């Protein structure tokens, strides 16, 4: 059980030993597309590719590769896209993979510039009259509103694909106070987030996949979904304690490589995890009080 186990490596101070285990135990899988010499312009990193296996395919002819993976919990019932921030050449190809895919939300856990550096391309329209087009992809994209909280904003956002002329609603929304290899603010404020996500129906199985990345699109991003994850598999039976958190992160590390990038941050996950067990075990309330503590206003 999670929060004995907690315990007994916080005690111990084993969060380290804990963690390197999975990475010794995690799948390994070929990446030979995401390696191919005219894909090196797609990837962000080196060292972060999608398996081939679960990688998402573009619907086009020319070339199909993105660095993206599809993570489909099987158990829990529920699947995530994991992508890398898009690259000033990869925009229009990650809102490619959004309408192909159908998805409904994209979840972005990184600033575009983060330590001094650039870590993801502005891939999305920061002002309403200012539409962008990707005439690669065929394309447009227009910023309808947005909702600035303090540490995350909701944007609410129209695709439409040219060639059809058909219109989508995309909802992001944008954590921005997470670290790169950090952690949140507070179980309660990732957790205010999470359920923010949910609400709205993004991570609904009426709709395709939500998008979920930071700038490798391992690390926070990890940590989003196998939260998400756990909460979900322990929601379907009511028992918290048939919950293993550590064989989650391995299944889902069979479809994308990585992720989870620091002991703290499954540390991290392990705390959100058990603070939000509260709620899917009846305490309704604690959920105005994540708000609260988040102090989003
Ligand atoms: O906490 C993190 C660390 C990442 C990271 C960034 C670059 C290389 C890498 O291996 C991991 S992330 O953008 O997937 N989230
Ligand atoms: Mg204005």
């Amino acid at each position: 059980e999670m929060e004995k186990e907690f315990e007994q490596i916080d005690k111990s101070g084993s969060w380290a030993a804990i963690y390197q285990d999975i990475r010794h135990e995690a799948s390994d899988f070929p990446c030979r597309v995401a390696k191919l010499p005219k894909n090196k312009n797609r990837n962000r990193y080196r060292d972060v590719s999608p398996f081939d296996h679960s990688r998402i395919k573009l619907h086009q002819e020319d070339n199909d590769y993105i660095n993206a993976s599809l993570i489909k919990m099987e158990e829990a019932q529920r699947s995530y896209i994991l992508t890398q921030g898009p690259l000033p050449n990869t925009c229009g190809h990650f809102w490619e993979m959004v309408w192909e895919q159908k998805s409904r939300g994209v979840v972005m856990l990184n600033r575009v510039m983060e330590k001094g550096s650039l870590k993801c391309a502005q891939y999305w329209p920061q002002k309403e009259e200012k539409e962008m087009i990707f005439e690669d992809t065929n394309l447009k994209l227009t910023l309808i509103s947005e909702d600035i909280k303090s540490y995350y904003t909701v944007r609410q956002l129209e695709l439409e694909n040219l060639t059809t002329q058909e219109t989508r609603e995309i909802l992001h929304f944008h954590y921005t106070t997470w670290p790169d290899f950090g952690v949140p603010e507070s179980p309660a404020s990732f957790l205010n987030f999470l359920f923010k996500v949910r609400e709205s129906g993004s991570l609904s199985p009426e709709h395709g996949p939500v998008v979920v990345h930071c700038s490798a699109g391992i690390g926070r991003s990890g940590t989003f979904c196998l939260a998400d994850t756990c909460l979900l598999l322990m929601d379907k039976r009511k028992d918290p304690s048939s919950v293993d958190i550590k064989k989650v992160l391995l299944e889902m590390r069979k479809f994308r490589m990585g992720l989870i990038q620091t002991a703290d941050q499954l540390r991290f996950s392990y705390l959100a995890v058990i603070e939000g067990a509260k709620f899917i075990m009846g305490d309704s309330s604690v959920q105005d009080q994540w708000k609260e503590l988040s102090h989003e206003d």
